[PDB]
C-alpha cells in the first residue's frame, strides 16, 4: 500500500550521461551508440542567445570544437551535425553502456522521469507531465540542458525530452530527441510566455481510482454525471474536457474498483465546486494531475524493468 | 529554477539488488562485496509471521534452502546468519558493482531515497523521510520486501533503510542494515500502531526558505517571534519543537535569502494560524516537511554524484 511520486530507475540513462563543452558553454549530452545527442545553443554565448543564427555561428565550429567527456575519459568527435534545435556528435567509439532505447515524441498529458544532470554528472531523478500547454514544470539550473526525460518499459528506454530553456516564469521548455521544441517554444531568449495551465482531467481521475485502491475514499459520494454536464463544470475550472478515449483507458481501474468512471467524474465534479475542506487525498491538499491511468496500474501492480 | 520532490540517481544501487527465494517466500536482497542482506521473515510462512520464533525456525534451513538469484544467474550461499532482524548471506562471488557504500542509522526527520523493488527487479524510486514517529511514508506492496532506502554523497551510497512490513494504516517499518528496527516495531504480524505523526519543522523552514528562492514569495509577512513563541504554536499543530540546533542547520539559507531564521518562523506560524487560504507554496497546498535544508541546498546549488 501506499501512493507516491515516483521515477523510473535512473541507471540505464546515467550510463549515457556525457559533458559536452564549446568554447566557453558547457551542458549535458547523450551518448547512445556512436551519436551525442546535446542542445544546438552549446554554440551560443550569453549574448547569442538573445538572436542566434545557428546556422551561421555552427560555420564556425569544427568538431574538434566540440569537447565531450564521459566521466575522466575523452571522446573523440568525427562529426557533427545540425537537426532541428539539436546537435549530433559523431564518436569514434560507441557507447558500450548504450541501453535498448527508442525516440518518441509524447503528448500533453503524459508523464515522465527527468535525470537533472550538471558537467555530465546526475544529480537527481524526479517525475514531470508533459503540461497541456506544452512547459513542463521541472528542476533545473543552469548547467542542467540537455538532461532528458524518459519512460522505461522492460528493458527499453524510451526518450521523449531534452532540457533546452526557462522561461521567466520558472517554467521549461524542451524539445524531443529529433531536437523538435514541445509546443511554441523556441531556443532564443524572447518574450515567449507559457498559455493556460490546464489541469489534466483524466489523470487526475487516475490518481482518484488510486487513492480509492489505497484507502482513501472520504471523497466518494452519492451521485453520477455526464461527459457533458462534467465537462460544463471541467471548463470552468480550467479543466481538459474529458473524452470517451479517456473514459476508455480508465476502464481497467474501473473494473478493478468496481467504481465506474462517471460516478467518479461526479466526486470530481463535488471536489471542484466544494474544494477539500481541509482534507487530503494520499497525502496532497490539491488535486494531482500528474499520474497517468499507466502510471497508477503500474504502481498498484508492481511492475519491474529489467 | 524549479523545486521538485528528487531522488538520487539509483544506477548504484540498482547494480546491487537481487532475488532471495526461501520456500514459498521471495523477496529482495542487497548484495555488497559478498554478502547479501535480506529481511529474516524470507524464512517465514504466511501462517509463521503471527508468533514467528526466528531462531527456531533458521534451524531447519540451510545454505542451499536460500535461493538467490541476480538477472538471471544463481549466486552460491557458503554461509548464513540472522544479525537482528536482518540475515546476512555469504556467496561465494564479490558482487562485481558493489558502490563505495556505508551503513547508516538515520534521525528521525532526515529523508532519503527509496529503490522499489520486486524479485529482484527495480520498479521505481522516490524520496521518504524518517518521521518523528518512526515510520515512514512509502509506496511498497507484497514482495517489495528487502527494498532499500539510501543517500548518495559524491561516490559512496550510505545505506539507511531496508524495508520489513506494513502496518494496518498503511504506513511503513523497517530496520537499518544491521537489522535493528526504526522506532518501536518487530517483524511479527501484531497489533502494533504508529504514534502521533509530528511535522518536521526544520524541514518546513528549509522548503519555505526553498520557495523564496524560487519566487514564491506571497507568505512572507512583517513578523518575527522567538523559538519559545514559535514553540507554542508548534506544539499546539503537532510540529516537532524547534531548537538552537535547527536554527544554525539553518543559517546558511538564512544567509542566502537574507530572511532570519526567527522572520521565516514568524511567516510559518501565520500559515499554521490561518492556512493557505486556497493559495499554493511550490505546488503545494499543505506545507511539505520531507525536504532538510541539506536537500534544499543540494538541489538549489545542483550537486552532483559519481
Ligand atoms: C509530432 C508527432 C509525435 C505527432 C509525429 O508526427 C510523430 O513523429 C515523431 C516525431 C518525433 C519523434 Cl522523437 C518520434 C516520432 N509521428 C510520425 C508518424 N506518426 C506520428
Ligand atoms: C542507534 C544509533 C544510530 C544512535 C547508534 O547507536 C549508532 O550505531 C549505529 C547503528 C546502526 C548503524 Cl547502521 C550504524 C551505526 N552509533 C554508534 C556509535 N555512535 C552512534
Amino acid at each position: 500500500s501506499g501512493f507516491r511520486k515516483m521515477a523510473f530507475p535512473s541507471g540505464k540513462v546515467e550510463g549515457c550521461m556525457v559533458q559536452v563543452t564549446c568554447g566557453t558553454t558547457t551542458l549535458n549530452g547523450l551518448w547512445l551508440d556512436d551519436v551525442v545527442y546535446c542542445p544546438r545553443h552549446v554554440i551560443c554565448t550569453s549574448e547569442d542567445m538573445l538572436n542566434p543564427n545557428y546556422e551561421d555561428l555552427l560555420i564556425r565550429k569544427s568538431n574538434h570544437n566540440f569537447l565531450v567527456q564521459a566521466g575522466l575519459v575523452q571522446l573523440r568527435v568525427i562529426g557533427h551535425s545540425m537537426q532541428n534545435c539539436v546537435l549530433k556528435l559523431k564518436v569514434d567509439t560507441a557507447n558500450p553502456k548504450t541501453p535498448k532505447y527508442k525516440f518518441v515524441r509524447i503528448q500533453p498529458g503524459q508523464t515522465f522521469s527527468v535525470l537533472a544532470c550538471y558537467n555530465g554528472s546526475p544529480s537527481g531523478v524526479y517525475q514531470c507531465a508533459m503540461r497541456p500547454n506544452f512547459t513542463i514544470k521541472g528542476s533545473f539550473l543552469n548547467g542542467s540542458c540537455g538532461s532528458v526525460g524518459f519512460n522505461i518499459d522492460y528493458d527499453c528506454v524510451s526518450f521523449c525530452y531534452m532540457h533546452h530553456m526557462e522561461l521567466p516564469t520558472g517554467v521549461h521548455a524542451g524539445t524531443d530527441l529529433e531536437g523538435n521544441f514541445y509546443g511554441p517554444f523556441v531556443d532564443r531568449q524572447t518574450a515567449q510566455a507559457a498559455g493556460t495551465d490546464t489541469t489534466i482531467t483524466v489523470n487526475v481521475l487516475a490518481w482518484l481510482y488510486a487513492a480509492v485502491i489505497n484507502g482513501d475514499r472520504w471523497f466518494l459520494n452519492r451521485f453520477t454525471t455526464t461527459l457533458n454536464d462534467f465537462n460544463l463544470v471541467a471548463m470552468k475550472y480550467n479543466y481538459e474536457p474529458l473524452t470517451q478515449d479517456h473514459v476508455d483507458i480508465l476502464g481497467p481501474l474501473s473494473a478493478q474498483t468496481g467504481i465506474a468512471v462517471l460516478d467518479m467524474c461526479a466526486s470530481l465534479k463535488e471536489l471542484l465546486q466544494n474544494g477539500m475542506n481541509g482534507r487530503t487525498i494520499l497525502g496532497s491538499a490539491l488535486l494531482e494531475d500528474e499520474f497517468t491511468p499507466f502510471d497508477v496500474v503500474r504502481q498498484c501492480s508492481g511492475v519491474t524493468f529489467q
